[PDB]
C-alpha cells in the first residue's frame, strides 16, 4: 500500500499545471532520511479536483499499480495524503517537466539521436509493463517526464520517466475520451473497456509521432466529431517532416489490435536505425 504522509510535513508551492480533473504543484516534504538525517525533499503534489471526488478510486488505483513495480523509467510515488478535505498523490519531483512542453521549447536543439534515445527508453518502460502484463492506458508525451537533459560534452543522453496514467478511460466521460483521439485507440472509443495490452501499443505510436513532431499535437485542428470520423474512415496520421520513425508509428497504430507489434519487436526495430 501507500506510505501515508502528513499534511504537516508538506509545503505547497507553485502550480505546475493541470491533468484531467487534477492540478499539480511543486512542493517540499520534511522527512527523516537515511542515517536519520533531516531532509527537505522536493516533491510533486497531485491534487484531485474537489468537484470530481467520485473519481478518487481510479485516481489512486492509477498510481497504485504503478507503485507495486519498481523500475528506472517509472515515476516514483512517495505516498498519499488522504488527510482532510483533499485527495493528494505525493510523487517524485522531476526537474524539466513534461516531454511535450520540452519538445516545443527546444524543438530546434533536438536531433534524430535525441529522439531515438527517448523512444528507446519509452519502449523499455512499456516492455517492462508488457512483461508484467500491466496496462498503463494513457501513454502520451504529456505523461513523459524529463529527469536529465542531454549533455553532448560528457556523453550523457537524456533520461525520461513515465508518470502514472491518471483516471482510467474506463470511467471517464465520453467527451474526454473523444478529445483524446488519437492517443486512445479506435477499439476503446467503441468500448473503453476494450482496454488491453494492445491499447498501449497504439498510444506508443501516437507518442512517437509527438516526439518526431517537435511537440505538435496530432489532429489538434479537428474537433471531437471530426476526430471520431477520422477513425471511422480509418485514416492514419501524416508522416512527420522528420520521417525516420514514420513506418514504426503506422505499424503501432494498427486498427487491428492483434496485429500491433510486441514491444520486443518495437525495440528491435528502433535499434536498427543508424550508420
Ligand atoms: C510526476 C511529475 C513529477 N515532476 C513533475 N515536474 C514538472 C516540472 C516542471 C513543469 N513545468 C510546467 C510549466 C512550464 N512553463 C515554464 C510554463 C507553462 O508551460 C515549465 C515546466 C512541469 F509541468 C512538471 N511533473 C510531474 C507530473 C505529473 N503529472 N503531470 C502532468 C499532469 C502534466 C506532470
Amino acid at each position: 500500500v501507500f506510505h501515508k504522509i502528513r499534511n504537516e510535513d508538506l509545503i505547497f508551492n507553485e502550480s505546475l499545471g493541470q491533468g484531467t480533473f487534477t492540478k499539480i504543484f511543486k512542493g517540499v516534504r520534511r522527512e527523516v532520511g537515511d542515517y536519520g538525517q533531516l531532509h527537505e525533499t522536493e516533491v510533486l503534489l497531485k491534487v484531485l479536483d474537489k468537484a470530481h471526488r467520485n473519481y478518487s478510486e481510479s485516481f489512486f488505483e492509477a498510481a497504485s499499480m504503478m507503485s507495486k513495480l519498481s523500475h528506472k523509467h517509472l515515476v516514483l510515488n512517495y505516498g498519499v495524503c488522504f488527510c482532510g478535505d483533499e485527495n493528494i498523490l505525493v510523487q517524485e519531483f522531476v526537474k524539466f517537466g513534461s516531454l511535450d512542453t520540452y519538445l516545443k521549447k527546444n524543438k530546434n536543439c533536438i536531433n534524430i539521436l535525441w529522439k531515438l534515445e527517448v523512444a528507446k527508453q519509452l519502449a523499455w518502460a512499456m516492455h517492462f509493463l508488457e512483461e508484467n502484463t500491466l496496462i498503463h492506458g494513457n501513454v502520451c508525451a504529456k505523461n513523459i517526464l524529463l529527469i536529465r537533459e542531454e549533455d553532448r560534452k560528457t556523453g550523457n543522453p537524456p533520461f525520461i520517466k513515465l508518470s502514472d496514467p491518471g483516471i482510467s478511460i474506463t470511467v471517464l466521460p465520453k467527451d474526454i475520451l473523444q478529445e483524446r483521439i488519437p492517443w486512445v485507440p479506435p477499439e476503446c472509443i467503441e468500448n473503453p473497456k476494450n482496454l488491453n495490452l494492445a491499447t498501449d501499443k497504439w498510444s506508443f505510436g501516437t507518442t512517437l509521432w509527438e516526439i518526431c513532431s517537435g511537440g505538435d499535437k496530432p489532429l489538434s485542428a479537428l474537433d471531437s466529431q471530426r476526430k471520431l470520423q477520422f477513425y471511422e474512415d480509418r485514416h492514419q496520421l501524416p508522416a512527420p517532416k522528420a520521417a525516420e520513425l514514420a513506418n514504426l508509428i503506422n505499424n503501432c497504430m494498427d486498427y487491428e489490435p492483434d496485429h500491433r507489434p510486441s514491444f520486443r519487436a518495437i525495440i528491435r526495430d528502433l535499434n536498427s536505425l543508424f550508420t
